[PDB]
């Protein structure tokens, strides 16, 4: 293999284990916001648990986002190592 | 602050810091796509180069929703503390 195309292969598995590792981390965050809301709904407290909410669904965009991100630098791994492994 | 409005605060703070974890982390993954990109654009590898442009959107996509989540976890922060701090 050239090292061009060696490099390449290790850019791409590197990519891939970051993906991994931001995308465990989106997990444990919406965990913490879960737990949050659960407070602020026992507090009575009504205008934070509305912001609490919204910031429950941008924990899930994030996950949702972490995860497709993971598909994909799965998928360019598995190329890089079919052509250069 | 009651104990719980305290510990609701402190929950926050510590969502806020792992928003801005996160946040870092997806700028360095979107660095890693593009200079990937730059390499499989070099070695002339469309399929490759495809893949990796697909992974390049997901990057900013997911940098994107880091940095939204980010701004509302900052905001509730800053709200939490209004009341409680
Ligand atoms: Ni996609």
């Amino acid at each position: 293999g050239t090292p061009e195309e060696k490099q390449a292969l290790q850019m791409a598995k590197q990519i891939k284990q970051q993906a991994q590792e931001i995308q465990k981390q989106t997990e444990e965050l919406l965990k913490k916001v879960q737990e949050l809301l659960k407070k602020l709904h026992q507090l009575g407290a009504p205008e934070m648990a509305k912001i609490a909410e919204e910031l429950h669904k941008h924990a899930e965009a994030l996950k949702q986002a972490a995860e497709e991100f993971y598909k994909h630098a799965e998928e360019l791994h598995k190329a890089a190592e079919a052509r250069w492994g």
